């Protein structure tokens, strides 16, 4: 086969149209289907991307001589690319995959993957000489082996993605080849965007039917998901908005359910030309569509477009056979959709009409883009530099701007409303969609507020008048002062600046002042900045993070001595009604500046609903505001903001009386090791949760669990709850606490009596019927522990347990440290010694190891050293 050489062609210029072009129906795939009557050598001019799309099941060698020796060269000549798709499979190896599937030739290997890259462009992309190479990404088309799905595959695909990145698009060895993705995926659900979106020039995404356009709708909510707009914004990430390209579906012949999106018009007798008239398709939807924010996109494309204009069946009407005919394509629907972007208002030239300057035009279209839309929509920063920019007419024109920065433009004597951004000040959307929406959500479709711009300003030395009164501006920064050495006229009235002393507000206002009554008459006219409502937050952090205080019969409101405050953007904190009309009065030059309508109530930050968790040195948690003194006991206040009860925004230690050390629970994250409570609940009742929403059964009516504490330390008190919502009536009422001495019966080890049959230890034996039991244990030092409970309803009781904690201090191997102090006295237990001479130490000190585990304070220096010591008698 003779394949001719590249012709030269112009550089893609949007808006762009794409087709589909199914090889089986091209006329020379299967010379003896005589009803294949299209050709793709017949798509007109204003298709941009013609992608071949090919059933691999078939050969049709007549249709790829066709393609690269009369096709392309025809396509070629009119503008048009010729594009090869594939299926993501074939990055893969595995199930039909292509060239991959010669994994001996090409092994998954660093080396192989490099090689089937190549092999990849050599066969899909240069063999014909085609103008690039399209990978599907979607379900039907991923790696698989052996029928399923093939995660190992997916990750091979990857690093084959990029290693044909480096060979074709933007970021390749040959740029003259175009890299397109083409996706059903949201980009998070998308497995190559993350690694793959440096190296294409178009991302494709197929959006069929009303599920695409509206997005799929979650019933749960009634909301819809995956809509047109969060799509753009899931890959707006990873490309520019004119590399993203929509997609619609023509008609396939005898399309089963599932294939039947109806995304340009639906049949009518009565007028049997309907399938090429686009006028309120989607198809024509998607061809007006633009994103809300970013920039106007790079154009749409069709699937099937060897059926442009075929009409769609009717939904449930009769079978209409006349449709599955094949017959001859005059791609009207393709023409008259790519004539609408091509005159649609976003993709009008940017010109001398929108910017007068010059250099400001083209620092506009270098930065923005070149088409009206993108002043509409683009959202970044935009730095204007060059000082030879004489007018900033039209930038109020921009409406959706980031950040502006104005930077040594010496010509410019003037900044106000008319050369500003339109959301200098706060603004709405005004961009209405085109696409249809779920009525079944009667909720919001509300035009969304604009953040305000940015404002950066610097090296204007000829900037004379700086006005930016009712802007609601929330901060001065950005203005370097001292560089506006010509000012002579400043207003910042209405604005919500704090330019309270000591804020970096306030020390711009001060250089500018300076600048000006240098300057001429600083009249009641020259230099106004009163009339400022600035914005109450909440302090980042507070004042009293400790308090130490006595044991008396007092009941204390915690969050009015540890919680209040009110601060604006530049740290001025307010706590009252009296430290804030000192704040209004304030006054710069003998004026005040605080607007003076603004109410304390206004400004000020509230603490309704804030919630409150204190926590005693026993683990004991409320949520009451008002704490006893009455008490002695140290506690662990914080506090919760109602949009996340999670992290607390405060803090604070309180002591009553003596401090007492704060215990932790030891048994949280225990491994169940026996019992006969069920398993997976029985993990459950220390994973750390009070009420936890999952079932807490633990049998049906009385329960044990033998567990194993995860660090074993020096235990000194146990809780447990049932949980509320529940009736007294199915509440625990006797459990048993039982600790497990004397290590380890018949031992084994490994081999374990999982403790079933030993001399236990009965540290506590609970009757009652309360919500919450907590108690006081002298100091046990077990690894392993069994609890046993009953509910004492019948048989059937299914007795219940969602938590069960066992409280003191962490101490490594204390129950060596127990065995100690238990033998040391029962070596004075042996009694048959002397030593009445020697051992006034020998007591001195399990009477001072023992006062010193016993105290409220836990210094584990101490117990460490008053430990070892005694064992020094393991001499004798
Ligand atoms: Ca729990």
């Amino acid at each position: 086969m003779k394949v001719p050489e590249k012709i030269p062609m112009k550089p893609l210029k949007g808006p762009l149209y794409g087709g589909y072009f199914r090889t089986w129906h091209d006329k020379t795939s299967d010379p003896a289907e005589k009803d294949k009557v299209n050709s793709m050598g017949e798509l007109p001019k204003e298709v941009d991307l013609a992608f071949v799309f090919h059933d691999w099941t078939k050969d049709y060698s007549l249709f790829w001589q066709e393609l690269a020796t009369k096709h392309v060269p025809t396509l070629n000549k009119q503008g048009t690319r010729v594009i090869r798709t594939i299926p993501w499979r074939f990055l893969a190896g595995g199930d039909h995959s292509g060239i991959a599937e010669d994994a001996q030739k090409y092994p998954n290997t660093p080396e192989g993957n490099k090689a089937l890259a190549k092999a990849i462009v050599d066969e899909y992309v240069y063999k014909y000489n085609l103008d690039g190479l399209d990978v599907m990404i979607e379900r039907d088309s991923i790696p698989k082996v052996n029928k399923e799905e093939s995660k190992e595959g997916i990750e091979r695909s990857i690093q084959v993605f990029e290693e044909i990145g480096k060979l074709i698009g933007p970021k390749g060895a040959d740029k003259s080849r175009l890299f397109i993705m083409d996706s059903t995926y949201m980009a998070d659900k998308n497995p190559l965007i993350e690694r793959g979106a440096p190296y294409i020039d178009l991302l494709l995404v197929q959006v069929y039917g009303t599920q695409g356009e509206k997005g799929g709708f979650d019933n749960a909510n009634h909301k819809a998901v995956d809509t047109m707009e969060e799509r753009w914004e899931s890959y707006s990430k990873y490309i520019r908005p004119e590399q993203y390209m929509v997609g619609f579906s023509f008609y396939e012949e005898k399309a089963n359910s599932g294939n039947l999106w109806y995304d340009v018009n639906v049949e009518d007798d009565t007028n049997p030309n309907i399938g090429s008239e686009i006028k309120g398709t989607r198809a024509e939807r998607y061809a007006k569509w633009q994103p809300k924010t970013g920039g106007v996109k790079g154009g749409i494309f069709s699937y099937g477009i060897d059926r442009d204009g075929v009409a769609h069946p009717k939904k449930n009407g009769p079978k209409t056979p006349d449709l599955d005919k094949i017959v001859k394509s005059d791609y009207k629907v393709s023409k008259a959709l790519k004539k609408v972007m091509e005159n649609d208002k976003s993709y009008e030239l940017i010109d001398q009409k929108d910017f007068p300057d010059k250099a400001l035009r083209e620092a506009v279209i270098a930065q923005v883009g070149s088409r009206r839309g993108n002043l509409e929509r683009f959202n970044g920063t935009l730095r204007l530099d060059n000082p030879d920019i004489k007018s900033l007419e039209g930038l109020n024109k921009l409406k959706k701007l980031a950040k502006l920065e104005l930077i040594g433009l010496s010509q410019i004597t003037k900044l106000d409303s008319s050369v500003l951004p339109e959301n200098i000040k706060p603004t709405k959307d005004t961009l209405v969609s085109v696409l249809e929406t779920y009525k079944n959500d009667d909720r919001k479709e509300e035009a969304k507020a604009i953040p305000q711009v940015a404002l950066t300003i610097s090296g204007l030395t000829g900037l004379k008048e700086l006005n930016l009164a009712g802007f609601d501006r929330d901060s001065l920064a950005g203005i370097d002062a001292a560089s506006l050495t010509s000012l002579e006229k400043v207003d910042l009235s209405s604005n919500k600046l704090d330019l309270a002393a000591g804020t970096e507000n306030r020390q711009i206002l001060d250089t500018m002042l300076a600048t000006v009554t240098k300057h001429g008459g600083v009249s009641e006219k020259t230099f106004v900045f009163d009339h400022q409502k600035p914005t109450g937050l909440y302090p980042d952090t507070y004042g009293t993070k400790s308090l130490q205080l006595p044991v008396a019969n007092d009941t204390i409101d915690l969050q009015a001595k540890l919680l209040f405050g009110t601060v604006t953007n530049q740290g001025t904190l307010i706590n009252s009604e009296a430290d804030y009309k000192a704040y209004q009065e304030q006054e710069i030059a003998g004026h005040r500046f605080v607007d003076s309508s603004y109410d304390y109530k206004a400004f000020a930050v509230t603490y309704k609903d804030y919630k409150i968790k204190v926590t005693d040195s026993t683990l004991g948690v409320t949520d009451h505001k008002d704490l006893s003194t009455s008490k002695e006991e140290t506690y662990k206040v914080e506090f919760f903001s109602p949009i996340n009860s999670t992290k607390p925004v405060h803090e604070a230690k309180i002591v009553v009386g003596e401090e007492k050390t704060m215990m932790v629970n030891l048994a949280e994250g225990a491994t169940i090791i026996g019992g006969d409570a069920d398993p997976t609940n029985a993990k459950k009742v220390f994973d750390g949760l009070l009420n936890n929403d999952t079932t807490t059964l633990s049998t049906s009516n009385k329960a044990s669990i033998i567990f194993e504490l995860k660090e074993p330390g020096l235990v000194k008190h146990w809780r447990f709850f049932n949980d509320s919502k529940i009736s007294k009536a199915d509440y625990i009422k006797e459990a048993k606490l039982e600790a497990f001495v004397g290590h380890l019966e018949d031992s084994s080890k490994v081999k374990d009596s999982l403790e079933k049959s030993t001399e236990w230890v009965t540290v506590s034996d609970y009757s009652g019927e309360a919500q919450e039991f907590s108690q006081p244990l002298n100091n046990i030092g077990a690894k392993y522990w069994r609890i046993t409970i009953d509910n004492k309803k019948s048989q059937y009781g299914y007795v219940s347990l969602p938590e069960l904690q066992i409280i003191g201090h962490r101490l490594p191997e204390a129950a060596t440290v127990m065995t100690t102090m238990a033998a040391a006295e029962e070596l004075s237990q042996q009694k048959d010694k002397f030593s009445q001479e020697q051992l006034k130490e020998l007591e001195v000190k399990v009477a001072a190891l023992k006062a010193a585990l016993d105290n409220k304070m836990f210094n584990a220096d101490t117990i460490n050293a008053s430990f070892a010591d005694v064992k020094a008698y393991i001499d004798k």
